[PDB]
């Protein structure tokens, strides 16, 4: 019968996707996080897997949908899939910052629900818990959080903070590990309340939604805002994310670096920028002065 | 059933992939290429779809595989799938530069065989048709080409030139001469002085070169400096890197090409400009020749 | 009598200030704006003098106050720009405008000077909050025109379009668009960035656009970033984008080159249809003559 | 009676100027200069206030005039583009007044008047012959004046002031350069000297920490200020650790971009093994040696 | 005997030097200068060869000496440029010019070569002191033309203007302005910066300007800085500013890219009407064909 | 008799050339190389003089010819003067050549050493180079043939012969040299193209300073390494300093070494480069490890 006639569309898709298979699922599993450090992976968009030195695995904003698949905004997904949600086994908590599509996913929920411990909590704002319950997540499996709330997941202390009434909609997270803290801001705009968090907490690595806003739209932070956030949070490292995912929001992360160079001495910036790549790993504090990530080029 | 129980790995995949669905298939179909111009789309890696003013569609090196999927060379595919091969309907020729896995695809051949006219030729070197016939493509739909051969597909005249990856059976370079202009496809060739031969013998408007960051001890992709040397030798007006998008381990900054060009262009009287493309994006010769950098539509 | 004994603090101040004397007052008065063009002067902060081809003289946000003069609210805001125009030397004027009631935009001494030295013909134009200041200061209500987004005021050659302001509403602040036969000028006052710049860019033709720029202190959002300046120019579909307000406050001192560098990186990819322009206080701009200049420099002589 | 009807031109001027009021006067007075350091303030043009660790206050080239105020009709279009950061009439604590040369921009009758009325009986006026002559004429008693030639040393409380050679394009009676040696470091004030090879002489003979040079964009057909490349050559010649441009702030027609110095420095520093860094100051701003020597660019206090 | 045993130091030298041989000699002779243009060659240091459309050949500041050849003019000055032109291969010439008497500009071996090889009529034009040296070396006084600032010497279709120099006078140093039908060339010899460049720019139409460039050692001023190179271009109202002299001495090694970088920062703000141009020794320049190239490269062949 | 008639072409040449005379010859023998260091000089092209802490003198690929001297066949003209006089060489311990190409071997240098130096100084190179040396008259007994793998000890300098790299067996024609001294090592690649086997040399040996043949390739020619290649070689060799040479000698191959620096500034952090580039000048000195961080060389200024 030959191959050019026995092959169907379904047979191609289901043997090719996701792009990375379970390579990163395995890498995360095999990672031994040294004392005094923490490890994290960029999962696309605002998705971050976080692993403390105690071995605690935390997943925040992991999204596995796509953009426009037909003509029937031109938002097309420009990043591949680095992590297979259905290959996830070890997990200690699933988190969401807000209920916007790019941040919360049914497939991630379904995957965890089928394959993981009947004990893994789904942590998010009221509207996210609402959205989870509707997909079939039991209410007892959910932890509703609002600004001020502190959730202890093993050695990872999760602080829910203000995002920019709205206490139902969105939160920012500060992940306190024994090796360092991670600030995750979701799809938030720039707010002066970043400075409040910088005054009340020690923040090491800060993540913020970067992207090129189309004419007449403001949904992402600019290159200048990225630096203002780093200054306000008193961070040591500022990493842009979210700029990877959408065709129409395609942005140059180098803008952040160039402005940083111009402003760092005059404004006494106490942080460095760092340009990540999707699927890539970051280790605090080992990678803090690196500036630019590159994938493993080969073992050799 | 709740969605956390009904959804499986397989249904999620069939719902999400390819990422772009048929969006680009539809855009390529709707594209009215104006006289004196040609349109093309970057399909990932060295994959190029070309459409001339006469509506002639051509697909070169369209690869739909992936890199490593498990730990059981750490090459991971870093490019999403912008085109659905099984959505292809209008096509006049399928082309391959060489037999290397990243340039010839069974699923693409299967898709064209199932959905397109029994008139569409499969053009490539001897090693390529051997794979095609082996997969079940009729020997009658394949055309074997070697350096020097010229094939006519509607208004697009395809010139098979020397490749720089015995040899002649394995790999060729293509020069697609349309009425609107010409395109040079170098596949995965290394740098060669014989680019000067092509630039001397042929009018070359746009040129594509395999670009990437070579790992320590490996030479497989052209450097930023070689990209500009290729442009000079081919006497092109636009130089566009490709291939740098696909493999994680070869991740390269195409801005190096621009920076070197800014330093060298006046001194060396460069007749071309560099262009930084994005996968899934369109390029129109000659309208986009001075754009320097591609941005996706913003809406 | 010796000079070290005859000189008093008041005698020094009265012969030195304002720094430029009536130099700019003279230059503006004698400037003959060519047909098909308009002339413009930066008066510090967001203060702008505009002169049409028909000789219409319009003044916006002219501020003549200063910052802190002693240690004893909180903020160490010190005026870092000299006084380029003498308000009490203003003679030929057609309209006096203000974007909002904020300190740096509405001035008692400028109003007083106009009342004492200019024609009773000259209208004071601004939002409800601004006229409430003017009336309470001594400007008669018949001289004032209250404006809102949508309102159009014709002053001889110049047509003034009051548009939506994005200060943080309609009683508090307005943006201005000045239509002259030579071209248009967008004055955004002290507005933060908003998407409605695109609205104004769609409905109106905008040639030159001014935006409040500055280096925001930690935990403050009061001025626009260098990136926002480029977004404003894109949304307004302007041909020239010019920062201002970054001159006036010590603690808001910014680098206008930041805008140029970001522009160079973006211009091709984003297809920017405008150029940035770095201006200097007391300086002149002539649309469209100076649109491709990039940077202003004061007259050098010789 | 309404404000509009009562306010005059004089009442506005007298309640607005000088722009900074007495803010900087108070800051200087309150400033506690740490041992091993010296504090310093840019007063505009080439005006420098210097305060040593022992509390000694020194005022150099302080100028409180302005440029053109009207047209009239030949002359250059010089408009003062710097505000007034310091009120001369609010000066109380001072140990010495100095001038580099007799030029209009470097010596001020109103500053002299203010000091004579408000300050101590024994505060000296240090300068070359011609500045002393000018001072004496204004009514400054001559017993309060100290004439200095290149070579002379004047010990004012805590600060050893060395009078050195100044440069044009005779001279000893017209202009001098100052090297201020404090227990916390040394300051080289070159006034409005054009570049000269004898900067190497002062660099060889003296330890110089901070160097100030008159920078500016010279108009076509004029050479009055030093270029950007000149500024770096001065730093190398003086063997300084910090090089700060001044004088570029004051005149509209001499508007210069200080970043020009930084860029050239980045191009030349390693090849020529420069032992200094440039520093871009702002008028009214404080500098502290050696704490700020690596800062590159000044910014005014921002607050919260 | 074998090659290893027979070869002498002196024979090798004669076989090897000058480096370029007669390559540039042949190139200059064969050069068909198009109407409305002029050709130019950099001979090293301040040495220039000019050729008008009529075929008139003029040679300025050609010097064939070298620096220190041993340890034992008391500092390490090594010649860092090869010899691109052989003076003892020169045939056609219509004038020999020198700007001043200092060792690096006037040369005995060149003067001798023109007398021995080149035809009669050929004048030696220079200031008073250079004439004393030519006569002192054995050039007939009938062949020497003494020039002061203000003198005009016509050499076929080339009109030579002797202007003021700015070394360290009138008898000692002159600057030249060469007027050809194709264009003009300003040659400033070894002059430092002066305000009188503006005088020449007002009175004459200057196309190409050459100035002595170099990195001044500590405590020495002998060459112009990159910034002064730009001030000269502005003063002369040139269209093209080309640095020379920076090639010759090891201790003066300079980066002409400084001129370009400073130009990119000032061009717009200061409205420069010229372009910088980085040449290479032995290189050719064609006004106005090359005025926008920015940088020179030697021919590459193939 | 006049000085103008006495002078001949020969008198000029034999008094002016070589340009540097014996300046560098004296400096080399004067040099006191410190313990834990090595010093080296750039003799033009790929010519390197290396001097150990023990006073061992090594001379690699010293060339003293020139390019084209007449038109009547690429236009390759020598753009570098002569810094070292071969006939002033006295103290020498070994003479080395990497391959038999014209630009890397010289009869006059061989002749000079034969005549003026000790009778036990070996001539080291691949067999194609000794065939040339014997053919010129050097006794076969004083010649050491090398292949990749061979190690030759010359005092405290351990000389490793490694694989050289041609594009399109070869061990007869070309080798690469790794010079191991007690104070550090030096990798000299000769005129090799880029190769993957630089990584083999990097893993097996400890390499401090690396030298690569740089230059601008003409259209349709691949003879020199690109700027990007220079960086790749540094990474492969695991070097700490990467220095380009060869780019100096030919007019047609004129290149800008700053490209290597700029590309390095873009790549260094992303790729974790353990080396940094160094721009040398011909005749200059390099001291490892003292000058490893200098980035750019400048000639002594005095």
């Amino acid at each position: 019968m030959s191959k050019v006639k026995s092959i169907t569309r379904e047979s191609w898709i289901l043997s090719t996707f996701p792009e990375w298979g379970s390579w990163l699922n395995e890498e995360i599993e095999q990672e031994q996080v040294a004392p005094g450090t923490f490890a994290m992976w960029w999962l696309g968009c605002t998705g971050i897997w976080l692993k403390s030195e105690g071995g605690t695995n935390v997943c925040v904003d992991f999204w596995c949908g796509t953009g426009k698949q037909s003509h029937g905004q031109p938002n097309l997904r420009t990043t591949p899939f680095v992590l297979d949600p259905f290959a996830i086994r070890q997990i200690d908590a699933v988190l969401a910052t807000h209920d916007h599509n790019d941040h919360i996913d049914v497939n991630v929920a379904a995957a965890v629900m089928q394959n993981c411990a009947d004990d893994v909590p789904f942590i998010g704002p009221k509207t996210c818990v609402d959205l989870w319950i509707g997909w079939g997540v039991p209410k007892e499996r959910c932890i509703v959080v609002k600004p001020g709330d502190v959730v202890k997941v093993k050695d990872i202390e999760i602080h829910a903070l203000d995002a920019f009434g709205m206490d139902d909609r969105a939160v920012n997270y500060l992940f306190k590990t024994p090796g360092g803290s991670l600030y995750h801001s979701g799809d938030s705009h720039y707010s002066n309340y970043y400075a409040k968090h910088g005054n009340e907490h020690q923040i090491d690595v800060a993540l913020g939604s970067y992207g090129e806003n189309p004419r007449g739209i403001t949904d992402k932070m600019t290159s200048a805002d990225m630096l203002r956030m780093g200054e306000a949070l008193n961070a040591k490292v500022v990493i842009p994310f979210h700029h990877d995912i959408w065709s129409n929001f395609q942005a140059d992360p180098q803008e952040i670096r160039v402005l940083w160079e111009m402003k760092k001495d005059r404004l006494k910036y106490g942080f460095k920028p760092f340009i990540w790549q999707v699927g890539g790993k970051f280790t605090w504090p080992l990678d803090k002065d690196n500036f630019e990530y590159h994938y493993p080029r080969g073992f050799d």
